[PDB]
């Protein structure tokens, strides 16, 4: 089934809204300081890293997702998508890839994507609290679950 | 509000079941070899690592979770419990303590959570697992609309 609309935008914002929109937009789900702290670490991490090519790509790339047979015609919401989402976060390289291949990444794309989990892996996140609560509690809310 | 019954379900499973029914349960949710891998690697480290008085106050413990305000009367699922498992599966222990005395967990009830985020700890598991594709998975499921 379609990926929750509040899903979409928390990662539209995640890579196009300021670190401010993101982190706010972060703290309306989960104001944990530790969750807060982290997520503007990883927002500033892609921001820097990502150039505006990238950013299209990691956009394009997600509008394939969100598409895919793999995430629409699915019993349960958008599989395909939590399935990169959580390879990406937790920076499972090979999983990431085996998805992506799943969904007809261009290379743009699978590079674009890889500096998103390079952004996690690098800054140590991999191991910290972030994005398996913050899209746990955004996926599973009232807005999601209609 | 009250936290998904499919939700406790696995999480009782988790504590109680036997590995084989417990990774079987995990499968019809996200059957990714690497998820079941780890399903059945973190389950067999909470079997051995945990006395049947561990796991009584794990429950015990998981109890007071469900029926906190800070779970119950709270506008979104059972937000205390999702704070406890994330701080659980990424090793967190300050985290997990500040949420355990929010609870009014016992000493016994936080030696027992603390082995099963050892569990997580354990021989690098927090580094591979890829916490929250499970939970979130159970969690948007339609039979927790
Ligand atoms: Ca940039
Ligand atoms: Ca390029
Ligand atoms: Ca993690
Ligand atoms: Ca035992």
């Amino acid at each position: 089934m379609e990926i929750c609309p509040a899903v979409k935008r928390d990662v539209d914002l995640f890579l196009t809204g300021t670190p401010d929109e993101y982190v706010e937009q972060v703290a309306q789900y989960k104001a944990l300081p530790v969750v807060l702290e982290n997520a503007r670490i990883l927002k500033n991490c892609v921001d820097a890293k990502m150039t505006e090519e990238d950013k299209e790509n990691a956009l394009s790339l997600l509008d394939k997702i969100y598409t895919s047979p793999l995430c629409v015609k699915m019993a349960e919401t958008c599989p395909i998508f939590y399935d990169v989402f959580f390879a990406v976060a937790n920076g499972n390289e090979l999983l990431l890839d085996l998805s992506l291949t799943k969904v007809n990444a261009t290379e743009p794309e699978r590079t674009a994507m890889k500096k998103i989990q390079d952004c996690y892996v690098e800054n140590g996140l991999i191991s910290r609290v972030l994005d398996g609560l913050v899209m746990t509690t955004i996926s599973s809310s009232k807005d999601c679950m209609g």
